[PDB]
C-alpha cells in the first residue's frame, strides 16, 4: 500500500536501546542510527494476519502527510516478520506529563507558550482535514531544544479507520434526519473537540491533573452528557491572570457551534502576550534536570 515502506528489519539500521513507554497501542523504544549516531524513537506494533491493518494504514498516512514544526518528525516505517516499526523523533524530555510529575505545576507563561505551540500544530492539522482527538499532557512532547511537539495519532487513526469502515454500511441517506446524517458523515462532532481538550490540558499543566480526575470515569461521561453541565475552571483563581481565565472560558465553550477555531485562538491575549519564547521551556528543562 505505502510505496515508501521499508521491507527490512529496522535492526539493519538501528541499535535498539531501552523501552521508553507505550502509546494508545504499540510499544515505543529508544534507538540509535548505526551510521550517523542520530537517536530516534521506534514504535513497534504486532502485525500478524488478523491484526488491525486499517488503523496502522491510517496512522502512517497521517504521519507521512502531516509535517509541521509542532508535530513529532516521522522518518519512515519498517515491516518485517509480522512487526511494523514506525520511526519518529526522539524527544529527550518525554511528555509534559512525565515532566510535571517531577517538576510540579508549570508557570502561566510556560502554559501559555505550550498552548501557543499546540495551537499552531492544531491549526495545521485541522487545515489538512485531520483531528488529533487525544490532546493531553501525555501526548505533548518536549525535545532538548525546548520545542513542543504533538505525538500519538493512534486514537485519530482508530476513529478514521472506523468511520471509513462504517461509511460502507451507511446505505442511502435520503430518508435520514439531519442529526442522523451528521453522525453518518462526521461521527457527530468536528475538529473543535481538540480546542476543548487543549483547555483541559492547560488546567492539567496548572493543577497536575485534569478536572474531576478523582471521579469515576463513567460518572464523568454521564455528567458531561446531561443538560446543565458546567464546563470546568481553574481552582485557584488568584494564582492566574484574567487572560488565562478567559482562555479557559473560551476553549471550554460547551457548544461546539460557538467554540473558537485554532486560528482564532492563536489571536488570544494568552498566546499573543509579551515574553513568549522557547526560553520558558528551557527553564522548565533546567528544573527537570535539577
Ligand atoms: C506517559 N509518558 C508518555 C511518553 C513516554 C513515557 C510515558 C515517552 N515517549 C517518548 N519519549 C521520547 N521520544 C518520543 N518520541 C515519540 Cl513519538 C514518543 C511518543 C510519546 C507518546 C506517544 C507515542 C506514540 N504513539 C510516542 C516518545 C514514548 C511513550 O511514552
Amino acid at each position: 500500500v505505502d510505496p515508501d515502506i521499508f521491507n527490512r528489519d529496522p535492526r539493519d539500521h538501528y541499535d535498539l536501546l531501552q523501552r521508553l513507554g507505550g502509546g494508545t497501542y504499540g510499544e515505543v523504544f529508544k534507538a540509535r542510527d548505526k551510521v550517523s549516531g542520530d537517536l530516534v524513537a521506534l514504535k513497534m506494533v504486532k502485525m500478524e494476519p488478523d491484526d488491525d491493518v486499517s488503523t496502522l494504514q491510517k496512522e502512517i498516512l497521517i504521519l507521512k502527510t502531516c509535517r509541521h514544526a509542532n508535530i513529532v518528525a516521522y522518518h519512515g516505517s519498517y515491516l518485517w516478520l509480522q512487526k511494523l516499526w514506525i520511526c519518529m523523533e526522539f524527544c529527550g524530555a518525554g511528555s509534559l506529563q512525565d515532566i510535571y510529575q517531577v517538576t510540579g505545576s508549570l508557570s502561566e507563561l510556560q502554559i501559555s507558550y505550550v498552548c501557543r505551540e499546540v495551537l499552531q500544530g492544531l491549526a495545521y492539522l485541522h487545515s489538512q482535514k485531520k483531528i488529533h482527538r487525544d490532546i493531553k499532557g501525555a501526548n505533548i512532547l518536549i525535545n532538548d531544544a525546548g520545542e513542543v511537539r504533538l505525538a500519538d495519532f493512534g486514537i485519530s487513526a482508530q476513529i478514521g479507520a472506523e468511520l471509513a469502515r462504517r461509511l460502507e454500511f451507511i446505505g442511502t441517506p435520503y430518508w435520514m434526519a439531519p442529526e442522523v446524517a451528521a453522525v453518518a458523515l462526521k461521527g457527530g462532532y468536528n475538529e473543535l473537540c481538540d480546542i476543548w481538550s487543549l483547555g483541559i490540558t492547560a488546567i492539567e499543566l496548572a493543577e497536575l491533573q485534569p478536572p474531576l480526575f478523582d471521579v469515576h470515569p463513567l460518572r464523568v461521561l454521564f455528567l458531561m452528557t446531561k443538560s446543565g453541565y458546567q464546563p470546568p475552571r481553574l481552582k485557584e483563581k488568584g494564582k492566574w491572570s484574567a487572560a488565562f481565565h478567559n482562555f479557559i472560558k473560551v476553549t471550554l465553550t460547551k457548544s461546539p457551534k460557538k467554540r473558537p477555531s485554532a486560528t482564532k485562538m492563536l489571536s488570544h491575549q494568552l498566546v499573543s502576550q509579551p515574553g513568549l519564547n522557547r526560553g520558558l521551556i528551557l527553564d522548565l528543562l533546567d528544573k527537570l534536570k535539577n
